[PDB]
């Protein structure tokens, strides 16, 4: 027979996309097959569905009955749902066990729990990291941080301040914190773990996880893990090269509506080209919520008259586009981005300069990296901390798409672009990390 992995994932597009890129490189050149194995508290998106009902038949996915958590932090839920399901989990690993050659079980970093029924039916539990290496980096440094406390010196990084730690960890006395020290002791049960980056975008992380350390497992690197808009590519095929910022702004979180106003008008006040995916804002005033044709409308929301004045050089649609399309596009020339690690991931991989909008402590974290490490991606002033103005959002979309600034990023980011196409090569470091887990796998036989 040939080799069968269980992967147990989060909820939420972001945990799932880089987990299904990673399923789909296995099975694309190995004779392996796979089973998503899925604990839910709820019913599961439509989004969540597409990814999964749309994976090659070397895939299937399996849900574990509903956890009932009646009685807020999503990592407390998840840990929670993970704990109620164990029963669940060990008989449908036995189910899997009886019809396919199990020999692993990968989770998230919230799934630390499931190695017990993985050790207990003698599979090999593995850890997948879908975020930065910094982020597995502050991870496993979170019991030593814990029980040392002026910027968080997270191991192999540039420095951080401790307001810009991920979500989880900014309030101490909340579920989710004793959760996230919970996981991060139990990451040496791990046989290996799956990173989504790679060492020319992360080369202090990577270099200090990767340094071989008596009982730490192995870690390896297979990053970048990346994959009806038809008018949409239409529009940018009737635009010069080089000449688009995107503004992918569809996923990663709400403006407020004072700074989606403010960002209207900054982007109209560049004159440069942009494709803008909006989402609903929230901050919404009474006078503006009631008058609106639509509430259900994101342009509804947008200053008068701007969607007309702009309509020769913007094109804004809502909720959604493709944006892997858009990214490969030549008519692209920049992208505006709330920085989740797979958006980052997907403009390197096109080689777009990024311009960094976070709006939660990781997507804070991500933008150091592409900002301040490898300098990939501008940002304007106050992002993150306070409303960003008019005149910087002009300012930052400028220094992009005209500007000295922006030469020099668009440099940096076509070279971080070729280290990215070699790392997935045959011969690249990504390529070998997966090889690597085949050939671990494999003698599990």
């Amino acid at each position: 027979g040939t080799p069968h992995i269980a992967i147990l994932p989060s909820p939420g597009m972001g945990h799932l996309i880089p987990m299904a890129e990673f399923a789909k490189r296995l099975v694309h050149h190995h004779n392996f097959s796979i089973t998503f194995v899925i604990p839910t508290d709820g019913p599961p998106s439509s989004a969540y569905q597409q990814v999964l009902t749309s994976l090659p038949s070397s895939i299937d996915h399996i849900f574990l009955p509903q956890v009932d958590l009646t009685d807020p932090r999503i990592e407390t839920l998840i840990s929670l749902t993970v704990a109620r399901s164990l029963s669940s989990l060990r008989t449908t690993l036995s189910s899997l066990q009886s019809s396919k050659n199990l020999v692993s079980l990968v989770v998230d970093l919230f799934g630390t729990d499931a190695f017990d029924p993985a050790i207990e039916l003698g599979i090999s539990p593995y850890i997948f990291f879908p975020s930065t290496a910094m982020t597995l980096s502050l991870f496993l440094y979170m019991p030593q941080l814990d029980k040392s406390v002026d910027l968080v010196r997270i191991p192999g990084c540039v420095p951080v301040r401790g307001s810009d730690l991920f979500d989880p960890v900014q309030d101490r006395t909340d579920e989710a914190y004793k959760w996230v020290i919970h996981h991060s002791n139990r990451y040496p049960m791990a046989e290996g773990v799956i990173e989504n980056s790679f060492m020319e975008l992360e080369h202090g992380a990577l270099k200090y996880l990767q340094t071989v350390q008596s009982g730490k497992p192995p870690v390896y690197a297979v990053g970048p893990l990346i994959k009806s808009g038809s008018k949409i590519i239409e529009w940018l095929d009737d635009q010069p090269v080089g000449s688009v910022l995107f503004v992918s702004f569809g996923s990663g979180g709400t403006l407020s509506y004072e700074q989606m106003t403010e960002l209207a008008h900054g982007l109209e006040s560049s004159q440069q080209r942009f494709l803008w995916v909006v989402r609903s804002p929230n901050q919404i005033p009474n006078s503006t919520y009631f008058s609106v044709q639509s509430q259900k409308d994101p342009l509804a929301y947008l200053p008068e008259g701007f969607l007309n004045r702009t309509e020769g050089r913007g094109l804004v649609v809502s909720n959604w586009a493709p944006q892997a399309q858009i990214l490969s596009h030549g008519s692209t020339g920049g992208f505006m981005s709330h920085c989740g690690w797979n958006s980052i991931l997907e403009s390197v991989v096109h080689g777009v300069p990024i311009i960094a909008w976070p709006l939660y402590a990781e997507q804070k974290m991500n933008s150091i990296i592409v900002v301040e490490d490898v300098k990939v991606a501008l940002r304007p002033a106050g992002v993150g901390e306070r409303v960003v103005e008019r005149s910087e959002i002009t300012a930052v979309v400028k220094a992009l798409m005209e500007g000295e600034e922006g030469k020099k990023v668009r440099n940096r980011m076509k070279e971080l672009k070729e280290a990215a196409a070699r790392a997935v090569s045959d011969d690249g470091a990504s390529t070998i990390a997966i090889a690597d887990l085949a050939q671990k796998w494999r003698s599990s036989m």
